[PDB]
């Protein structure tokens, strides 16, 4: 039943992502493999983070992914470059969104950070929930968040 | 810039799912609630399950959840009944994948399911992997799934 053959990486995967027909996996030791679904061929190893990768999403050509240590990197698919800069958060990152040109991240602390991918400035920061986000959405300036404290909670972003 | 104010669970969110301006929300407990983005008010308590709800998918006003009993129940965000009937997992319910008219599942001991939510037949069962699949991508037909052991697969569908 498998279409093609993946290496796969040294250690647990924790991420996903898949977009035209490039796949993007992370993994626990911080590695992040890019893959051809067409011909199951390895296309590179990104520079991955110095922790665990918890959480990719991957749009029109451009990855976001975010690490146990609470970087969040916004690279280019084709080459794994960073674009740009982001500070990230001072706890793990829990939960990534990615629409039109803003991230927003959410992190074990509870803070959620509303980025611009463009610049990767700051657009909104908060302390969120103060317990760790456990669920993101985000869709048409629209942010449900989700905390272990059983919060919902819901921004517009403008 | 926080529009509504909602009264959540009384135990952690453990899925989120959002269509259109309603809100789903899985908690440890096994609760479901279902809010209105625009009133803030509380539309239902869905009868969750009997389990911790790990997984949510929501689209078209048919919502898929997952429970780490291994159920996986199909239903309508309006009324909160079940439209169809699948038989789910042995194990934990890890991964749920919507794409069209198909949920794909992963559980803790590896097996991936492939369900039609028109009649809830199992399409395909595979074996999958040899640990807990972590994590499912499902378009065009093609589904790619990792596991804790650090495979990740692809299947044609």
């Amino acid at each position: 039943q498998e279409l093609v053959s993946l290496e796969g990486h040294q250690s647990a995967i924790t991420a996903l992502a898949f977009s035209k027909n490039i796949v993007v996996s992370g993994a626990a030791d911080g590695t992040i493999k890019v893959w051809d679904i067409l011909t199951g061929q390895l296309l590179r190893d990104h520079d991955g983070h110095q922790s665990e990768v918890t959480a990719l999403q991957f749009k029109d050509n451009i990855v976001v992914s975010g690490a146990k240590d609470g970087t969040v990197k916004v690279w280019y698919i084709g080459t794994g470059q960073e674009l740009v800069s982001l500070e990230g958060h001072q706890s793990a990152i829990t939960a990534l969104a990615f629409s039109k040109n803003i991230v927003v991240s959410g992190a074990a602390d509870g803070t959620i950070k509303v980025w611009d991918i463009l610049t990767g400035q700051l657009l909104r920061d908060h302390d969120g929930h103060q317990s760790e986000v456990t669920a993101l959405q985000f869709k048409d300036n629209i942010v449900v968040s989700g905390a272990k404290d059983g919060t919902v909670k819901v921004w517009y972003i403008g």
